[PDB]
This record gives C-alpha cells, sequence and structure tokens, in this order.
C-alpha cells in the first residue's frame, strides 16, 4: 500500500529512486492518488527545497542528512514541483512532475514503462555521470538501480 | 600591508582570488610571513572547512554566506591546508598549500609569476568551466580576474 520514494537533488535536476520497484527517474514521479507516499530526501549539492505547492508539501534537502515527508494526494492529476528559488542559473530549470495517477493499475503501468528503459543506474560511477552539471534535464527512466544507492550517497558527506 | 584573499571551495579543489592584486589561483596561496592575511570564505558546493592546522586556522565555507578568518604567520615556510574529512572520493585530493614567504619582495615576485600565466578568470562562464567536477587538481594561476567575482558567486545562492 504505502509507496517509498528516495529523492536526491542533483545539480539542476531531481533524481528519484523507487527502492521497492527497482527503478529510478529524473524530474518525474508517479504514484496512485489516495495512497500514502513516503519520501526520503537528501541533497548531493547545496541545500535545496523539495516543494509541491498544490499539495502543501515542502521539505529541505541537505547533504549528509535524510529528511522525510509523508504525502497523500486525494485528487488524481499531475502537480508541478519546484525547487529552491536561488537566483543562480540552472536552478530555474530545476522543476519536476508529480503524477498522482487515478488508481494503482495506472501506477503499475508507469513502473512497466520504466522497466522497459535500456539505460540503468547500477553503480556509483553511473551515479556521478548523471550527477555531473546539467541544466533543463528531460525526464528519464532507469529499469535497474543499485539496491542501497540512497545510503551510498549520504555516506559521501559523513565527517 | 594587509593581504585580502577570497576563497571558494569548488568540487574537489580550492579556488583563491586576490582582489587587490588581480590574480586568482587553484590549490595554492602565498603571502608574506608576519603580515595580516584577511580571508573571505564561501562555498560553491556543500559546506566545507578551510583548515590550516599548523596555523590553528579553521573556518567553515558555506554557499550563500561569507565567513572571515584573520591570520598572521610568524615563521616563514609552506604550510599544508586540508579540507573537510568527508568520506567521499574527491574530498581526499582537496588539499592546498600555504606559502608564508620570508618577506614581501618574495610575495611581490609570486604575484609576478602569476601575472605571467596565459590563462585568465575574466567571466562567469570561465568560472563554471573551472567549477566543473575535477579531482586532484594541480596548482594553476590566472593573470586576470573579473573584479567582483566573489560577490557574483554568493549571489548564486541568495533565496
Amino acid at each position: 500500500k504505502p509507496i517509498t520514494i528516495e529523492v536526491v537533488s542533483m545539480d539542476w535536476k531531481w533524481f528519484f529512486i523507487y527502492p521497492e520497484q527497482g527503478i529510478a527517474t529524473v524530474n518525474e514521479i508517479a504514484f496512485p492518488a489516495n495512497t500514502p507516499v513516503y519520501f526520503k530526501v537528501t541533497s548531493n549539492s547545496v541545500m535545496n527545497s523539495f516543494f509541491i505547492p498544490r499539495l502543501g508539501s515542502q521539505i529541505y534537502a541537505m547533504a549528509g542528512m535524510q529528511t522525510r515527508l509523508h504525502l497523500i494526494a486525494n485528487e488524481p492529476g499531475t502537480y508541478d514541483g519546484i525547487s529552491a528559488s536561488y537566483s543562480g542559473p540552472g536552478f530555474s530549470g530545476m522543476k519536476f512532475k508529480a503524477i498522482a495517477t487515478p488508481d494503482r493499475a495506472a501506477f503499475d503501468q508507469w513502473v512497466a514503462k520504466a522497466k522497459q528503459s535500456p539505460n540503468t543506474m547500477s553503480d556509483m560511477a553511473a551515479f556521478e555521470k548523471l550527477a555531473a552539471p546539467s541544466e533543463y534535464n528531460q525526464v528519464e527512466y532507469f529499469s535497474n538501480v543499485k539496491p542501497d544507492l540512497f545510503a551510498d550517497v549520504i555516506n559521501k558527506f559523513m565527517a
């Protein structure tokens, strides 16, 4: 029933991981409406803001630390997500999309469309490649992800 | 008499600017011993630590904010500078060098060796190029720098 999503604000794009489903995406998340969505958030750069106005959901993202946000979307639809309003270039294109699908079958189907992507997120080398400075990043799916990649990222900023 | 140095911890290297002299360098600073050195510090990435153990000098570097450290080196020499001990790769090669030269004539001469570099730091485009992810960066000089480049960097993380 509850969906867990791991968020990592990279330089000028958002990266999302679906620990239970085995996928990861960039600038786009989906989940069934009227369902408990569980976000684990962290930054891999400067501190940021995981903000979805329409859903009254805001949570900071900071390197070295994992924040949490619990969300329920009651009406189906696609909500926009914005990031921190820093005046710097690159932050401006740092938006993402929240697809609160009409039901779970629709969610299941979105996973399936992801599991069909050729490109994966299997190791940290792949991680830093994606992590490299990029503006206005387009949506992207990854049919496979390294098991504890969220943890691995936090450990980069431990002491 | 007092020397002002602007510090910016980039991803896995240190960048230094000499506002009054007109130069900038990477992983290496110099100043005459027994002279007041004035550091303005900021980060362009995660928070860091501008640390020179031998001189009992530590100051955090944070994006959006300018910290300050006042230092006097009494004995001439070259002191090592280390950064924050995060467990992440890239941080390990984030070291720099503190040349507290025997006197000012020697300092003046170090400027001169810098003013002779072909490569400059004239605009923000040049800034982000340097700013791009790079490990074990070697020392480098820039004979020219954009006047208020430190300010320009802080403004990237204003709201």
